[PDB]
């Protein structure tokens, strides 16, 4: 059923899966979320909304679990490379799994990509005096990929065609891959980036751009994950009044964090904020308060030592409070939740 608390466990699910893959697919798992065989898993992993695709990566980049293993060969035999040169095949792979990172677990997700592809295309793989050089000029195309398309790296470092074909130079047992098949590679990767698909850290990446100040703070952890903007007044005092538009701040409330901001400058379709503070929903609890001045009053504790008083507001309607602070109470739950279940280090202390 679409029950709150049913609700609030998948999530609590994928939180566990973006932190701790392993946990987080235990979790789902024992729960009747997702089914407890390798594919069941694998359409999960690739179909749901909610999962971060860094941890994808690092969860079906695991060699020695064997589930793990077993998922990454279900992904795989569910893509179809055939007619397909080895980069486009690249960019489909790429497409649900972030290929990039610890080169342990990029080799187990390029392993498990090649062998895929000398299935779809057996005439490709009879061109190559060795096999496994589909694995290296895989890995290459990646790593083209990551410096050709890097902020950090200036185009005079970048590089270019025959840096890209000098380097994979006799590697085919001894041979020169074909310059004709190098250089395709190179102006389809340099025509467009192998990108992947938005997650809700891609969402979380624009709102932090938007934000100068920060306390850090990255802000854009896997986990992480936009719930509800709003804009509420800040109350410095609720026992004296203020001018009905003093003190406007700008709310972004993240499933695990409350982040409070000013505007900083606004234009036609583009507006900055200056970070003013953020609150942590762990003990936080939320009331609701009016009257001689604030009808739609919201005040902000954190009971954890003596209670204390975060922050005050005041919405500009009671409709916004009660959408506001049911989002932001559900949140605090679903941090409770995570905490109480976290506090399972009693079985990993023996
Ligand atoms: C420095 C600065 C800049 C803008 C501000 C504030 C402050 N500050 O003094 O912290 C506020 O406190 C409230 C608010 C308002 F403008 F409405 F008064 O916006």
């Amino acid at each position: 059923s679409n029950d709150v608390i049913r609700k609030r466990h998948y999530r609590i699910g994928l939180n566990l899966f973006n932190k701790k893959p392993e946990k987080g697919v235990q979790y789902l798992i024992e729960r009747g979320f997702v089914p407890d065989t390798p594919v069941g898993v694998a359409h999960f992993l690739l179909q749901r909304k909610g999962l971060s695709r860094q941890m994808i990566g690092e969860f079906l980049g695991n060699r020695q679990k064997q589930f793990n293993r077993d998922v990454l060969d279900c992904v795989v035999d569910e893509m179809d490379f055939s007619t397909m040169e080895l980069d486009e095949a690249l960019r489909k792979f790429q497409a649900h799994i972030r290929v990039q990172g610890e080169a342990q677990k990029v080799e187990r997700l390029i392993e498990a990509f090649s062998q895929r592809y000398c299935i779809c295309n057996p005439g490709v793989v009879r061109q190559f005096r060795n096999p496994d050089t589909i694995f290296i000029l895989a890995f290459a195309i990646i790593l083209l990929n990551t410096d050709m398309y890097s902020p950090n790296v200036k185009p005079e470092r970048k590089m270019k065609l025959e840096d890209f074909i000098k380097n994979l130079r006799g590697v085919d047992d001894g041979e020169d891959i074909p310059r004709e098949m190098l250089m395709g590679i190179y102006e389809r990767i340099r025509k467009r980036e192998l990108k992947t698909n938005e997650d809700h850290v891609s969402q979380v990446q624009k709102v932090e751009k938007l934000i100068v100040g920060k306390k850090g703070c990255v802000l854009s952890l896997p986990h992480r994950r936009l719930v509800c903007y709003c804009r509420l007044f800040e109350v410095p005092d609720p026992n004296k009044p203020q001018k009905l538009g003093l003190h406007q701040r700008e709310i972004f409330l993240f499933n695990d964090l409350l982040v409070v901001t000013k505007i900083f400058q606004k234009k036609k379709n583009s507006v900055t904020y200056s970070f003013r503070q953020s609150f942590s929903l762990y003990g936080m609890q939320v009331l609701l308060f009016e009257n001689q001045y604030y009808p739609n009053g919201i005040r902000l504790t954190s009971s954890v030592a003596d209670i204390k008083v975060l922050i005050n507001f005041n919405a500009p309607n009671p409709q916004d409070r009660k959408k506001f602070t049911d989002d932001l109470r559900e949140s605090i739950a679903e941090v409770q939740e995570m905490e109480k279940h976290r506090i399972e280090s009693e079985l990993e202390k023996q």
